[PDB]
């Protein structure tokens, strides 16, 4: 149902996707590990932000790396091409991890931005039915990504208003609440807002691969543009939410977190 499945694969093509998606295991799994050790460094106001990171890097990581063995598992070098055997590649459990993945992010944004109480229950309650929402349309569209390429823009079209929509939360949150944070990172959080608007614009771009480059090379770069959103939205966004915290823990008073700071 999907255009992976359509193609045979020169062993360049075929060894560079697996080496993407392995490469993006390494990276998930080894931010996870720092997200874990300067967990301490973080005030108990903002740990949680931290330790949500930590499931972010699990869940793209196991997804990716199921990805990467059903990459393996699907297609054989028969003929002098890697050619799809009994078993398919697909990036639908791609998007249901995004399911989880986003809530999460959505949460430790504003976990930092010092949301508590009704505003914090209630914009994570909004934010994830929206995203959802994006979500659900991204994932029906692709669906059709061989089938019906009219439902791709269309299913395209509908799950974009929801991005748009979801992007106007956030930035309202974020433009609001700068004021309430400390140590500098009042500063910072705009910068977050801002990378934040560019790796989930690689994924329509990602999402419109088939309509515009259905071919071999458009499968390898839609991973290709799989791997930075990937890396960008949950580690470098991740690596840039961790250090509003423990800059907002020292500034609140948190000797763990002077220390930390301090010793760099
Ligand atoms: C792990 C984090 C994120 C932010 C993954 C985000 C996916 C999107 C921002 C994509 C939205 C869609 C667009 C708007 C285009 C139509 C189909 C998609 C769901 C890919
Ligand atoms: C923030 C960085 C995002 C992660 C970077 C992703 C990995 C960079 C990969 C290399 C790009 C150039 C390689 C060109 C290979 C040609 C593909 C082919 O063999 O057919
Ligand atoms: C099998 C995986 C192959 C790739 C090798 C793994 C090594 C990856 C190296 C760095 C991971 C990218 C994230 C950077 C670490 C974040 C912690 C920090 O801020 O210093
Ligand atoms: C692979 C990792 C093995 C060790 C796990 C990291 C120990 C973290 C220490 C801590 O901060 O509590
Ligand atoms: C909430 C549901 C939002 C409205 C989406 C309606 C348009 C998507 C329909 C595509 C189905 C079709 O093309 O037959
Ligand atoms: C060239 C590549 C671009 C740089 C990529 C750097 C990776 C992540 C940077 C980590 C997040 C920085 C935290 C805030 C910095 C600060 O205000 O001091
Ligand atoms: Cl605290
Ligand atoms: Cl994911």
């Amino acid at each position: 149902k999907n255009i992976e499945s359509l193609f045979d694969y020169s062993a360049g093509q075929f060894e560079f996707i697996d080496h993407l998606l392995t490469m993006g295991v390494g990276v998930h799994f080894a931010a996870l590990i720092f997200f874990l050790v300067v967990s301490q460094f973080v005030a108990p106001k903002y740990r949680i932000a931290t330790a949500l990171s930590c499931i972010v890097m699990v869940s793209a990581g196991l997804i990716l790396n199921s990805q990467a063995v059903m990459w393996t598992d699907a297609y054989a070098y028969v003929d002098g091409s890697y050619q799809l055997q009994d078993l398919t590649f697909s990036n639908g459990y791609r998007y249901v991890n995004w399911m989880a993945t986003i809530p999460c992010l959505l949460l430790q944004l504003l976990i930092v931005l010092n949301l508590k109480g009704k505003e914090l229950f209630s914009t994570a309650t909004w934010l994830i039915l929206a995203a959802w929402g994006m979500i659900i349309t991204g994932y029906v569209g692709q669906l059709y990504e061989v089938d019906d390429i009219a439902q791709l823009m269309i299913w395209g079209a509908v799950s974009t208003a929801f991005f748009v929509v979801m992007n106007w939360i956030v930035g309202t949150k974020i433009f609001k609440n700068r004021a309430t944070m400390l140590g500098g990172t009042d500063s910072t959080i705009t910068k977050v807002f801002w990378l934040m608007m560019f790796a989930w614009t690689l994924y329509p771009i990602a999402y419109l691969v088939p309509a515009f480059m259905n071919n071999a090379d458009g499968v390898v770069l839609r991973q290709l543009l799989f791997t930075i959103a990937d890396i960008s939205s949950k580690v470098i966004y991740g690596l840039m939410i961790t250090y509003i915290a423990i800059q907002q823990s020292a500034a609140a008073g948190y000797v763990p977190a002077q220390q930390a700071l301090g010793r760099i």
